[PDB]
């Protein structure tokens, strides 16, 4: 078996590597990839995104999200306060303000310690989930904007033709803005490019241990759980890396910078946090071996994780008998 350890890879495709997606997602896997959760894709030297980013300054944040944390300081949740909207120049701003930027540090390590050590007392503000792309549409490598629809991946395995888009996020993160821990909607993968601006840290839970951090967290958060059955949907949870490590948690943790993709696999648990000003997409996506986590998905349906149009359709198809309760939950 390849990566029994379940390490997180890190891959270097050549640009003739770089040209098919699929292809290269399907390489990643024979090597064990997908048994970390999460891997790292350095893109060609003779790649790039787009142009410049000189120009995006008068990209809207409509809701802004200050992220408000309870508990203790490696044990705490989150919400999300609704703050006026701004644009991408004033939100940098903004960051770098002294109330908003990142303390001085050694390191990455010592960032990191700060981050846990002190997030709780600090209330940071995400321009998160807004709908769009950075990625020059003459870009034909791993354009976020161009894959494959999961739509279209289900209609090609299983026959069935379904109604749904889905379209890639940007997301504006200043000093300490924080992911809570999660898998995506219905265990799809994810994949992530950090445009611009200071790195992301990941943490993640290898899928093959995802019901020990389930555990875990249902001792952690007792209300929550009896709340909820899949409350962790919620992303609201954060449990810090001593904490898990303290519990005997498998998992493992990595920087991703500024031109770096990161790709999630399926019902692999993830959390991190950024280290300031910085702008990444990101986007679901399936293969045919997501067919078979998307059937074994857990759900909420107490109401709070409330997702997408196009989910329906997913859970319509692959757990018919959870779609009643599901959509009372929607509704
Ligand atoms: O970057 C973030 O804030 C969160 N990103 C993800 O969880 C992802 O790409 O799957
Ligand atoms: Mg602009
Ligand atoms: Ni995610
Ligand atoms: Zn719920």
């Amino acid at each position: 078996a390849q990566n029994p350890n379940c390490n997180i890879m890190i891959f270097h495709p050549t640009k003739e590597e770089f040209n098919d997606f699929d292809k290269y997602i399907a390489y990643m896997e024979s090597q064990g990839a997908h048994r970390a959760g999460l891997a790292k894709i350095i893109p060609p030297k003779e790649w790039k995104a787009r142009e410049t980013y000189d120009n995006i300054s008068e990209i809207l944040i409509a809701t802004p999200l200050q992220q408000v944390a309870s508990g203790r300081a490696g044990v705490f949740t989150q919400y999300h306060k609704k703050k006026k909207a701004m644009t991408v120049g004033e939100y940098r701003h903004l960051a770098n303000s002294k109330k908003y930027q990142t303390p001085p540090h050694q390191n990455f390590e010592d960032l990191e310690r700060k981050y846990w050590k002190n997030r709780i007392y600090n209330s940071p503000i995400y321009g998160a989930d807004i709908s769009g792309s950075l990625f020059d549409e003459n870009t034909k490598q791993w354009n976020l904007g161009h894959l494959g629809t999961i739509q279209d991946l289900l209609e090609k395995e299983c026959g069935v033709v379904i109604e749904g888009v889905n379209t890639p996020y940007l997301y504006f993160g200043m000093w300490k803005t924080t992911f809570a821990w999660h898998t995506e909607d219905m265990d799809l993968y994810s994949i992530n490019y950090l445009h611009l601006g200071e790195p992301k840290t990941w943490y993640v839970v290898p899928p093959e241990h995802g019901q020990r951090l389930e555990r875990l967290a249902r001792e952690l958060f007792p209300g929550s759980s009896r709340g909820c059955g899949a409350f962790l949907r919620h992303k609201v949870a954060l449990i810090s890396p001593t904490v898990l490590k303290e519990n005997g948690i498998p998992f493992n943790r990595i920087t991703q910078e500024a031109g770096e993709f990161m790709v999630t696999f399926p019902y692999g648990y993830h959390a991190g946090f950024n280290h300031g000003f910085n702008c990444a997409e990101a986007i679901n996506f399936a293969t045919p071996r997501w067919i078979d986590y998307g059937k074994m998905a857990s759900q909420c349906s107490c109401g709070e994780a409330r997702v997408t149009f196009s989910m329906d359709a997913f859970v319509r198809i692959l757990q018919p008998e959870r779609y009643d309760l599901w959509k009372r939950g929607q509704d």
